[PDB]
DNA sequence: TGGATGCGCTGAC
DNA sequence: GTCAGCGCATCC
């Protein structure tokens, strides 16, 4: 994450729904905002959350009475994506994990915050011929909010990862916010090899598979794209090896393959997946963030998370728009 | 809501 | 045809 000198969100209160690692909390707090409520039902996510913020998030949002939720100015929610991701079965709203948005609508309808800041996977924008996004748009609209949605790639915001996600910013209508803008892309100057830990700390991640098939030549020049160098097995998910001179592939929560949830990388002649701390860095998390003691749970959490830097630039722009109140 | 890995199919070229 | 995906079902 980056440093924010102008705390655009000072004095504002927000809630952290589907909290996970608290990515939205880090981003909004760096802008001066105050978290007044968090909700996360996963046991291990709750532990790492408390480990970093000192509070245990409330469980199952579907069982929480929205009237009990504290007053807040900004509602943050990176809701479940398994049902909309290009990597899943795309059952969408028909999935028991695909209807969490209506819980968000329920909370908004009752708490009516100034802003609703949501995030989901790229395919969310195309799912069901665009009907899924349309439904969220109309729901927000009839809830009396404006709807700003756009898919941003983390590689355009200083993070070496081709992670694309849809960001949806909603302003209450009575606020007449007419100058909100998604952050503009800038040149990437950080690559995977810049975030890697020393070899001595990741030796245990070195995999020597005799079915490795290097398909491409290593590149000596850094590039803002993923560069596949080879595969193992059939080259499916978690079976692809990339260059550390390029950018990382999207970190995943339930990913499979020998290089599960991170992808494989060529590092000083050996192939290995990423270390939880490297996943943290690829997601824009500061080294001060405490990862979960279970590497398995940490991989799942970072793969489910958000890119801090991207949320910071957005949060900053949300605050800039809310603070523009000329006579 | 364990940890691990082989997998298959969709989306966007 | 190329290839990447906050995934999936199964195994222990
Ligand atoms: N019914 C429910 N109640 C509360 N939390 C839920 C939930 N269904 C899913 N979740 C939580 O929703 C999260 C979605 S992924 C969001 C991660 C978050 N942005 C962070 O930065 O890491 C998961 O952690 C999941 O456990």
């Amino acid at each position: 994450m980056i440093e924010i000198k102008d705390k655009q969100l000072t004095g504002l209160r927000f809630i952290d729904l589907f909290a996970g690692l608290g990515g939205f909390r880090l981003a909004l707090e760096s802008c001066g905002a105050e978290c007044v409520y968090s909700n996360e039902w996963d046991k291990y996510a709750q532990e790492v959350y408390e480990m970093n913020f000192g509070e245990k998030p409330e469980g199952d949002i579907t069982q929480v009475n929205e009237k009990t939720i504290p007053d807040h100015d900004i509602l943050c929610a990176g809701f479940p994506c398994q049902a909309f991701s290009i990597s899943g079965k795309q059952k969408g709203f028909e999935d028991s994990r695909g209807t969490l948005f209506f819980d968000i609508a329920r909370i908004v309808r009752e708490k009516k915050p100034k802003v609703v800041f949501m995030e989901n996977v790229k395919n969310f924008a195309s799912h069901d011929n665009g009907n899924t996004l349309e439904v969220v748009k109309n729901t927000m609209n009839e809830l009396d909010y404006s709807f700003h949605a756009k898919v941003l790639n983390a590689l355009d915001y200083g993070i070496p990862q081709k992670r694309e996600n849809i960001y949806m910013i909603c302003f209450r209508n009575d606020l007449n916010i007419q100058n909100f803008q998604f952050p503009k892309p800038f040149e990437l100057n950080t690559f995977v090899k810049d975030l890697l830990l020393p070899d001595s700390e990741v030796e245990h991640l070195v995999i020597d598979r005799k079915d490795l098939v290097m398909t491409n030549q290593e590149i000596e020049q850094t590039t803002p794209k993923t560069v596949r160098l080879g595969i193992v097995g059939k080259g499916g998910q978690g079976e692809r090896i990339y260059s550390t001179r390029g950018i990382a592939i999207t970190l995943s929560a339930y990913g499979g393959g020998i290089f599960a949830k991170t992808g494989g990388y060529l590092v000083n002649g050996k192939t290995r997946k990423l270390h939880p701390r490297e996943c943290a860095r690829v997601m824009g998390y500061p080294d001060s963030y405490k990862v979960h003691p279970s590497t398995s749970q940490a991989y799942k959490q970072f793969g489910n998370s958000v890119v801090i830097n991207v949320l910071q630039y957005i949060a900053y722009n949300i605050g800039s728009s809310l603070n523009f109140k000329p006579y």
